[PDB]
DNA sequence: CGGGAGGCCCGCGGGCCGCCGC
DNA sequence: GCGGCGGCCCGCGGGCCTCCCG
């Protein structure tokens, strides 16, 4: 402890950054676009898009809004670098890992095992940050969430989770896995979930903006 | 497509984000130490550390290294505001909330609870991002922590856990509680959890070098 | 039988609900 | 009945574990 309160001595303002992100939005936004997953595999962390141009009744809009030019994407993620939570690459370098790609293929996974969501409507866009760059990648998508907000990351939650695993059987499957069934593992799930009703009306919430 | 794939199209080369970190890093360095919890209660979103100072046994080196300044953290977190999962902010009608200061009392509240850890050997440091450096928190901590790889992130991990709650029982004890009871809620976890001894033998090591 | 990738655990803490005191 | 405080759900995804191919 110390005396005296000050509130004003613990806030950190520096605006420099700013317009290091639009700059990096800017790039992303030129990126060439490609199909889920991506034709070849490569070495990397950072940020991606996903965008649809399917028919499935609830987000035919997009087949609309995304006709001319992949303009919305559906949902947007990071591929930080290894280390995040107990940076222990203490006596194990590296293997330039690439991580990007692999959260890219697995979310190709994902979709791919959905009844009513066929992987050939989706196409994405990744920028890889390189060496100190790594830094940017949760800022930048950050970002790109608040341009865009995507429809997986401001209204539909889940798309992004893991198994729960034994020990959490007892939970609820996401929003994202009632509507779009099935992962196996959602299909454990004993946890009472939503009701499709509510998470199809925020859906059309999402889609009445101007 | 339509194009040939060119990794190279896609990377992002830059150099000088990373000095944005470095002032932050050292700006928080630079910020006035309060107890556990701090004083009074203040409006912001953003990244804290804390301190230990005492001689419970195991973190007893603490007390030798922290004995000067308070230089080695023992747990570094974040809060982040009010919907940021769903990026509808104090939108519509807040900014002025202190998710801070509360989460940094939920520890020191967490704290009190264990029958071997006293909350006056503690002490904490925090640095509020205003709107739009919110963005960074994340990424702060995450230096923070690669930084002074803080026992209770990189080794006895469990402290960040909010109740897991049914739906999840059946999970393992965390590292953690299992050397600090009493969080109600780790006794009703049922998983095979780690062991005492193997928990102190990692404590001994990260100390050894 | 070591390196990589994907499987299967839980960590951190966000969000929302309910209880409480105005 | 509001909003502040706690508590109890789970999102979101990191990291070790495994299984397989050398």
């Amino acid at each position: 402890h110390n005396k005296k309160f000050d509130r004003s001595e613990h806030v950190y303002r520096n605006d420099s950054f700013l317009e290091l992100i639009k700059d990096a939005v800017r790039f992303f936004s030129g990126t060439p676009v490609h199909s889920l997953p991506p034709p070849e595999r490569f070495q990397g962390a950072g940020v991606f898009a996903l965008y649809y141009t399917g028919h499935y009744s609830l987000y035919d809009e997009y087949s609309r809004i995304n006709r001319k030019a992949y303009n919305l994407p559906i949902y947007v993620g990071k591929a930080v670098p290894a280390g995040w939570r107990q940076s222990r690459i203490s006596d194990h370098e590296t293997r330039a890992g690439s991580e990007l790609s692999n959260r890219i293929r697995e979310h190709g996974r994902n979709i791919a095992k959905t009844s009513n969501l066929d992987l050939c409507d989706f196409s994405c866009r990744f920028v890889i940050f390189e060496a100190t760059g790594s830094d940017m990648i949760s800022t930048v998508e950050a970002a790109l969430i608040k341009i865009y907000k995507p429809l997986w990351n401001t209204v539909v939650d889940g798309f992004g989770n893991h198994t729960p695993g034994a020990g959490r059987f007892a939970q609820a499957k996401s929003d994202w896995d009632v509507i779009h069934p099935g992962r196996e593992w959602a299909e454990k799930c004993t946890g009472v979930h939503s009701e499709p009703y509510f998470i199809e009306e925020r859906i059309k919430q999402y889609f009445s903006k101007s």
